């Protein structure tokens, strides 16, 4: 049957892309990811259509109207592949099957179709470095070492190999080698003991993984974030991170992608400083020949520090300090600082809406492609009772009714109960209560999104941080090269109190600032310091017109 | 016994002020009402201390910490006198007894004491025109017409008397005369049939009422609003409103008050246009010899109209059109437009916090003494299920717990259930959830109140509405006469979008605007139009410094 | 236009039944009301089909499958006529138009059609003693006393007339004469000032009113409870209640109904002791020639007293002192002690031995005036809810269930007229409209609210109060003895237990046995069932066979507040 992967007799058989119906493709656009606003949404958390207490693919399809209305450009889904779920689905049991709980592969095709028909793209995580103990390849590797899958994983008779390579999960794991009961040998894992690393020295492993990519792209997905890529290859006498063999493989994966499925995106999961992470964009001379995107991690904690210090410098510095990137490349940016490795936006700022709105303005005007996390648009919170990764993974708060309008199933059959937090709970903050109030958090972010879309300068423009006498105020221009090109001005007050600013806008003398929210013309720029004034944590967006 | 009024044998006996313990008085201040911010609070709605489902006097005493913290100057209580409650307590059965449900007179003395000790004054409604059918005077009037109380009310053998006088409650009443079953005569009532009018032509009636005033003032109350005063006297061939005999009686009531209890306040309940209502301040030459305060009704609907039109003119006009008032006089102002005769602030503005905050800034900076209605500080709502007067009278929303933290009694024994409205209900909006969030509605109004207190110009300063090129922006200065006197500047944006303003502040050349919320110095004023800039519905408060 | 009533130009003109579609009548059964379980439901409270926030007739139509499933034989609607609603719709402004909020006359016809096709009947209230102040008849009477409607109401030049009549609502009113501002004459009202009394001494008023009956009967309705009937006629030197002329008029109404629309029901509303109410059944020699039905009010207070006292005596005594009734008549029974046209529990100094006792018991005292639903009344005690429901369903008469009692709904205080709780979701599945625009907010009570108690939740689970009520109703239907059987209380050694037999006369006639434990503790009882030697009791709920009856007294055993139902088979 099409659904599932089956082992017989000694070879692991998987369905090809042809076996399923092909969803409608979207017109080829090489640099769509530059202009895209991403929406990361957990399938299990969004909407439950089958009425079993856990959100599913069919449930997501229903809520595409909402997402399109909100105005997001691409949906980003955490892993949904078949798994025993010992590590939240990052322990993949089968690359060729959707977790039965979330639906079938046919349901995924129906998602990719419905979303495409609304002009919304889909990308997912794809764990690269490791699989689950439960994966058939590993079950074959440990049983028949002389079989075709015997060299799929890293095997050793000793534990005294690849020293100096750090142990990632220091709290749980004590070594990167684990003694397998059946095969009676040690195996490699940078993560959990139930997550054995693939042996990327094996050419069959490379191809098998390129085939996994080929599969999902054939179904119609618009790209992947490639997970745990800094740990792909390992060589004796090193720290086993960021190796030349790792980069070379990713370059090859790009070459395949560009050839067979042109116009898709590849993002690199790498929790590291920019300038270290910049390697994953590849060679600058090619215009980028590795991953299209990597994330800018220090941005958000710098924004936070700027607000607490009431000073622009922490923000202006990391931007000035950010390495230049190739043409066919973009920084992924988001209002968080932890990956794997959390809190959520609203509770981090003590529920201060002006401050949230400021952070959101920043997110949507700074260089890069913004990523919103499901429920940030309504100021949802986290839960401590669950701790870190499970605490942010609570069901979407649509209404103040039973189950927050997320499921019709009996409360108790739910995977997690919606938070009844006195401030961030579903009775206090939800979609229904905010859809009609014009100044709600929900309608605010929809407005900015709409405004951002009419101005390419936010997405692909240059960045010029201006200077003011006032250290509390961050002002900058985003400009598209060429005469009569999109030019926007962004003024942000990091102080909790009203502030005056003088800006040197001589560069745009005789231009007229037109405020983007209400199209009100402001005094034209002269040869004189341009004076603006803002309340605590306010911001202005202007188009500079000629 | 001290609690209650008793009839024997043909004379109605009432306890004197001496019979109770005198609460601690507050140092004499003739013009305290000019600087006061009033807080109108329904006893039944605030806090239930006896655990019976209806709020009481003892419950209020507990919440004085909250009120003082919030920073209000005087508590205003709707009628709490003994009553059958056929008309919400405005049908008074006994002037000399607190409604048993709310407590005793001793509990009221303990309130007036505790509040005074916190520097907070107390005022209450005192219904003047009429009493209840249930009142002993009327029961004596209808039984023995030749007795001492026989001429206490207006009696007639016919209904064809005082025509041309309008019937107020057209929906219910059909005539201002009602046929009494016992006495077999008609009696006068401008309000309900169970609310017979006092005969103010009778000198004994006048004195008895001056004695009622003398009673409560002796207990220690800081003043009254005198209810239904436009209807006190009646004369054949008129509309029986606003008669010279009515004004003359009030002048006499003032003379008594000033002599026997100096430093108290008298407010007139009159639902009429300013210039018509201005009569109730008395003769201007005396500096005011009638009521100290009357309300400015058209203000709030003019503020609303200004915001919908996005134009200052509706506001600037009624202020320019407001008649001048005597020295010892003040306009009472509030964010409502109905008395008797409603909605609440937040739901009227579709829960737009910026707009609420704008209206509140206006309230606290415009000429007069502001009056906040209990729960406005947290954006409470109304309930349609109850209709008009009972719909606004819902219990105070302290917490998101059982009964909203208002009562510990079993829900069901409550007088009214707290609203579980999806947006304005106690789970969505409450004191507890807003006390910690710095930018909450609750902490915003506390900040403005605090700021207002340090600036007498808001209370007793002159009013100069400046002019700007921008019609959307209302700017004005409040200035206390005399060199080095308190001078504040208020700039308010009525547009929902960001606006620029040029102000002619030549009158204060070389002055320095210092923003009151954060004490940030702004550019000094020159001989040049002063440019400010504001987001949608923002405002600035400045002190102009020398 | 067909909808409304209009005064053109001096005469109040109204539409006829022929102007609307005729609803299909059921096969004529003159004694259906004896075998019927009634279900009383506020139109406003049941289901909102128009999405306006208020319940409507169209909504009730959608909910008929549920009522049929539950197993009720007749729906009873409180007043739904056009009204200003100054007194719960009992102040009628127009008899010929449905209150716009609930829909039109055309919606009502469709309801009768949809109900009958399921085998369910419809009855409603009809206020007979008074109309609203706002009624066209009163407006014409006050304006032109010389006109046709001038004598439709009772007018006097003095208040000192009919001084022997009491004031029903002593709190709101101080006289039964209100002085009119326009006509300048006192008019008579037995209730509120805005409810002037019709003058039944006027032949035109009578004929006009029986035409109102003709209208709704012609549309398809199966009956009315005729409201405020004890007060129709007034006479100087009398207390103005229960006058022979009042009864005479009602006999004429019954005469017309039987002749023109055979097989309908007329119920007398009268807040009186049984023995006083029995007059409203009419002349027994006829078989009954007035009202078919009247309510037995002291029943449930006596049941309540019996449970608290743990003694059958208060129940035994009222059954024993209940006067026999005409052949074509039935007591209506319900778990309340007064109706909506009065404030206080029906009682009697002379004929009620528990007269002073109800006050001495705290739990009972809190139920003299206040109307509560069944579950709250009994502190949500399932055993007692089931016990009272067994009593209501097995004692003589036709039982009336109040909407929502079957799922154990509660009250509010400001309140039994709250929205029906269908589901635990938005608006309790009552309406699709905004929560703020609903006529009243669905109870969100932690114990009685819609999240904890609703139809959907209970329909599934077999142990639910809903499934109890449905089983009982189903069991009762299989046994005519409950509806029309004789009553025979049994001799027993234990007064903690109330036991009785219901028997249809004749050979092979339906015979059931009911045994009810009033004690909160387990009790043994030996019953004198010699009359049924060799008969076998089969428990009705699970068809379990109990020991054959001998000549020896028969022993049963019950736990606190338990009960059994048996068929005595041969
Ligand atoms: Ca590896
Ligand atoms: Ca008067
Ligand atoms: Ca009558």
């Amino acid at each position: 049957p099409v659904q599932g992967s089956h082992v017989e007799g000694g070879v692991v058989e998987h369905p090809d892309a042809k076996d399923f119906g092909s969803a409608a493709a979207l017109p080829a656009d090489p640099t769509w990811f530059k202009h895209a606003v991403f929406y990361e949404v957990l399938v299990r958390a969004f909407f439950d259509a089958s009425a079993d207490g856990s959100g599913d693919l069919r449930g997501l399809i229903d809520r595409l109207d909402y997402l399109q209305w909100l105005g997001i450009d691409c949906i980003w889904l955490p892993p949904f592949y078949d798994s025993p779920l010992r590590d939240g689905g990052y322990d993949i049991r089968d690359f060729y099957k959707v977790l039965p709980e979330f639906g079938t592969v046919d349901d995924f095709v129906a998602l990719v179709d419905a979303a495409h028909r609304r002009g919304i793209r889909i990308i997912t995580d794809l764990v690269m470095n490791h699989t689950s103990e439960s994966h058939p390849w590993f079950q074959e590797s440990r049983r028949d070492p002389d079989g075709p899958y015997g060299d799929y994983y890293v095997w050793s008779d000793t534990s005294e190999r690849y020293t100096d390579a750090r142990i990632i999960f220091v709290d749980t794991e004590e070594s990167n080698w684990s003694f397998d009961p059946v095969r009676r040998q040690f195996y490699w894992h940078r993560f959990f003991s139930h997550q054995p690393d693939l042996n990327y020295d094996n050419p069959a492993v490379q191809e098998a993984m390129i085939d996994v990519i080929r599969f999902w792209l054939g179904l119609g997905i618009d790209g992947f974030r490639l997970d745990a890529v800094p740990y792909l290859f390992e060589r004796e006498g090193t720290n086993c991170e960021n190796l030349p063999e790792t980069h070379a493989f990713l370059k090859r994966v790009r070459k395949v992608v560009d050839d067979e499925f042109p116009g898709r995106v590849l993002l690199a999961e790498a929790n590291q400083w920019p300038g270290d992470v910049v390697e994953y964009f590849g060679d600058p001379n090619t215009g980028g020949d590795e991953c299209h995107m990597a994330f800018h991690f220090p941005l958000m904690p710098r924004i936070f520090m700027a607000v607490r210090r009431e000073s622009r410098f922490p923000i202006s510095e990391i931007i000035a300090q950010t390495p230049p990137i190739p043409d066919m490349a973009q920084w992924g940016i988001f209002l968080r600082n932890h990956d794997e490795l959390r809190r959520r936006l609203a509770p981090l700022l003590d529920n201060d809406r002006n401050q949230i709105e400021l952070f959101t303005a920043l997110l949507l005007s700074l260089p890069g492609s913004p990523v919103l996390y499901y429920g940030d648009e309504i100021g949802m919170g986290d839960v401590i009772w669950l701790g870190d990764r499970d605490g942010v993974r609570i069901p979407m708060q649509w209404t103040p009714d039973r189950n927050a309008g997320f499921s019709t199933a009996n409360p108790g059959r739910l995977y997690l109960p919606p938070s009844q937090d006195p401030v961030y709970g579903y009775q206090a903050v939800n979609v229904e209560a905010q859809r009609d109030t014009s100044t709600s958090l929900l309608n605010f972010t929809r407005t900015m999104l709409a405004v951002r879309r009419r101005h390419p300068a936010f997405a692909v423009g240059a960045f010029q941080e201006l200077g003011g006498s006032n250290p509390s105020v961050l002002a900058y221009v985003r400009q598209v090269a060429g005469d009569d090109g999109d030019t926007v001005l962004c003024v942000n007050n990091l102080s909790r109190f009203p502030q005056p600013i003088e800006l040197d806008l001589q560069q745009w003398t005789n231009y007229t600032p037109v405020e983007l929210t209400g199209h009100v013309e402001f005094p034209r720029i002269g040869q004189v310091p341009y004076l603006l004034t803002l309340p605590g944590h306010g911001f202005y967006w202007f188009q500079l017109t000629t």
